[PDB]
This record gives C-alpha cells, sequence and structure tokens, in this order.
DNA sequence: GAGGTTAACCGGTGGCAGCAGCTGACCACAACCGATTTTCTGACC
C-alpha cells in the first residue's frame, strides 16, 4: 500500500495522510475479501485503496469543501 | 491473447425548491346606524 500510495504526491496532502487512508482501504478490503475467489489480494485491494485515497483527496483537497460531482466536473 | 485491470461513463436512488391551490387571519372601506347633544325653530293663543 506504500508503493500504491506513492503515486499521489503533490496533490493537496503530504504522503502520510495518503498512507493512512491506504491503511483504511486495506481494512475495508480485508473485511470485503473472500478466500474462494482464488485472486491475488493486492490486485483485489488496489481498487479499494485508490478509491479511498481519491475520495479522501476530494474531501480534504481545499480550505472550503466542494462536493464530489463538482470536483469531477472541475477535473473534466 | 485475451486475463485482469481502470477512468470515466451510465443507470438508479433520496433532498429540495417550486408551486399552484387552499385555508383563515386580517384589513379596507363602506356604509351605516346609533346614542348624544346642541340648538334652532315652531306652534300655544
Amino acid at each position: 500500500v506504500v508503493s500504491l500510495a506513492k503515486r499521489y504526491t503533490g496533490r493537496g496532502m503530504a504522503f502520510l495522510d495518503l498512507i493512512q487512508e491506504g491503511n483504511l482501504g486495506l481494512i475495508r478490503a480485508v473485511e470485503k475479501f473472500d478466500y474462494t475467489k482464488g485472486y491475488k489480494f493486492s490486485t483485489y485491494a488496489t481498487w479499494w485503496i485508490r478509491q479511498a485515497i481519491t475520495r479522501a483527496m476530494a474531501d480534504q483537497a481545499r480550505t472550503i469543501r466542494i462536493p464530489v460531482h463538482m470536483v469531477e466536473v472541475i477535473n473534466k
């Protein structure tokens, strides 16, 4: 999750917030994982980690909070 | 060589403002009348 989180430098927060959001995503994925998938755990959890990091970046991006749909159209 | 993955796109919810129709509060006014009260006039003769 450190190697996954390293691709989000310079976007609002420092690295540590991304690291801890990746830990949160790891907790959510390891709750939401099944052993009869026959899937690699990291390849499973990458979507969850990236989702958590991106939504926390959306939440804590700016001084004034902006809703995620306007964040999306700002990105667009 | 599609397997697995991936940003974005594409259904599918609950929140909210409108909003037109429905009260009743509340005023506009409008006369309108009602005691009061002067006070002038009006016959008694």
